């Protein structure tokens, strides 16, 4: 295998690095997959499809323009050169390689095309038709953004734009179903949690956070229960930072955020599919989880949970792999159908007060088809009121010990509107039995005399009944 003998090429060092701090590229091209044959879009402020590192691997069935109705996603040029992060994440992405420009993209032989939707305002149904977007021809969709992150929002897909995941996952790609990818958030500054954003939040999105290049939180990033995994982007001004394509046919070292992470993630889940494209959106789901490392990311919160698996809230299960997923994916058994155990927990509303403590021993569908003993995502699905909705934190527990933190305190978030049946998901329980003994707990964080009521509790269990792997 001969590597990549762009000028940039180099300076990939999440790429090409020979340290052991990168995502192991090479080892999947050594393998023969580099993503022929698969098709990303790049859900964003457009794609400049002229891009002398893009336009080789171009295709128009994987873009649209949902802002001006029309099939062509070229970008609106301006004097700040806003529109420019759909071109940024497409090289990272699919640049083409050995072509003597930039650098190179993870799936450097995929097909990449763009739907400019941001630049305009985001409805639910620009949100729909974008996510709707040719879905079976687009295997993998990429997204790396979502409500704002102020750390004070509580948001997530309308009604359109749900259904376009459903029906994704459903009946896209031949009944495989829509890969989503997402960034779960630039918030960290503003203390956000990202399971507060329902796109991120959703069992439907495979959703990435960042590591700097020495191993480390960064700045920008949101901690939740609903991410995945890790790829490397930007830190610190000693840490180097994405290398892509940029507007205007030029090329820049400075992409950064958990923005720039999703877009490697796609790039590494299209090696993947390249080599099995008989998985489904499930299945790559599990080939992440158990093919993600966690050696050498920093962090306070790692935990092993019921099967083995170190989990962390800022990195899930840890940087992708693409060597490994490459690997795993060939001899894949695909999973079970999906089954879904719905528990209605409370035999009253409770007062919140300073803390709150529901236990409840559950059989998780015993006797019944949507019986789980071997879970994937779990929900609890919480209806409350609440003075100051910031001061919360709330915390999940399953049978196997595994502490799930769903909310964390937002010292920005004043709102007095709680929650309404709002989904909080984790990740950290997958590959465990969810019978047994269920723990919520919700606690005011402040000092302050804060008062409320918890009305609904509803858990939501989602995964199979056959085909455990030992415990780790
Ligand atoms: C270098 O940085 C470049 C600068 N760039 C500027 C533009 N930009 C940007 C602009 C707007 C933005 O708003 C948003 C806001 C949302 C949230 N939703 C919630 C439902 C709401 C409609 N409720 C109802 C009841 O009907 C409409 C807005 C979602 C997304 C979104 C959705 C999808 Cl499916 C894919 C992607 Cl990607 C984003 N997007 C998020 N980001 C990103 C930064
Ligand atoms: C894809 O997986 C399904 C489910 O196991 C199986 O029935 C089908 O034969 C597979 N298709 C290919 C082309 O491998
Ligand atoms: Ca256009
Ligand atoms: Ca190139
Ligand atoms: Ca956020
Ligand atoms: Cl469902
Ligand atoms: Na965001
Ligand atoms: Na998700
Ligand atoms: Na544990
Ligand atoms: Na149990």
């Amino acid at each position: 295998y001969q590597e990549p003998t762009d000028p940039k090429f180099p300076q990939q060092w999440y790429l090409s690095g020979v340290t052991q701090r990168d995502l192991n590229v090479k080892a999947a091209w050594a393998q023969g997959y580099t993503g022929h044959g698969i098709v990303v879009s790049i859900l964003d402020d457009g794609i400049e499809k002229n891009h002398p590192d893009l336009a080789g691997n171009y295709d128009p069935g994987a873009s649209f323009d949902v802002n001006d109705q029309d099939p062509d996603p070229q970008p609106r040029y301006t004097q700040m050169n806003d529109n420019r992060h759909g071109t940024r994440c497409a090289g990272e992405v699919a640049a083409v390689a050995n072509n003597g420009v930039c650098g190179v993209g993870v799936a450097y032989n995929a097909r990449i095309g763009g739907v400019r939707m941001l630049d305009g305002e985001v409805t639910d149904a620009v949100e729909a038709r974008s996510l709707g977007l040719n879905p079976n021809h687009i295997h993998i969709y990429s997204a790396s953004w979502g409500p704002e992150d102020d750390g004070k929002t509580v948001d997530g897909p309308a009604r359109l734009a749900e259904e376009a995941f459903f029906r994704g996952v459903s009946q896209g790609r031949g009944g495989l179903g829509s890969i989503f990818v997402w960034a779960s958030g630039n918030g960290g500054r503003e203390h956000d949690s990202c399971n507060c954003d329902g796109y991120t939040n959703s069992i439907y999105t495979l959703s990435i956070s960042s590591a700097t290049q020495f191993g480390n939180v960064p700045w920008y990033s949101e901690a939740c229960s609903s991410t995945l995994a890790t790829t490397y982007s930007s830190g610190n001004q000693n840490e180097k930072q994405i290398v892509t394509t940029d507007l205007r046919q030029k090329c820049t070292e400075s992409h950064t955020g958990t923005s720039a992470s999703a877009p490697l993630a796609a790039g590494i889940i299209a090696l993947t599919l390249e080599a099995n494209k008989n998985l489904t959106w499930r299945d790559m789901q599990h080939l992440v989880v158990q093919t993600s490392k966690p050696a050498h990311l920093n962090a306070n919160d790692w935990a092993t949970n019921g099967v083995g698996r170190k989990v962390s809230h800022s990195y899930g299960y840890g940087l992708l792999d693409a060597g490994a997923m490459v690997a795993l994916a060939q001899n894949w058994t695909t999973v079970a159908p999906q089954r879904k155990c719905i528990i209605d927990i409370l035999t009253e509303p409770k007062d919140i007060g300073k803390r709150l403590e529901v236990r409840k021993t559950v059989t998780a569908c015993l006797g019944e088809p949507n019986h789980i003993t071997r879970l994937e995502h779990a929900q609890a699905r919480l209806t409350l009121s609440y003075n100051r909705r910031g001061d919360l934190a709330i915390h999940l527990v399953s049978p196997m010990g595994t502490r799930s933190t769903l909310l964390a305190a937002r010292p920005h978030d004043y709102s007095a509107d709680g929650f309404n049946d709002w989904a909080f998901m984790t990740t950290h329980s997958w590959d465990e039995d969810p019978s047994g003994e269920w723990v919520l707990e919700i606690e005011n964080t402040s000092e302050a005399n804060n008062y409320g009521t918890l009305t609904k509790f509803t858990l939501v269990l989602y995964g199979t009944a056959s085909g455990s792997l030992v415990p780790r």
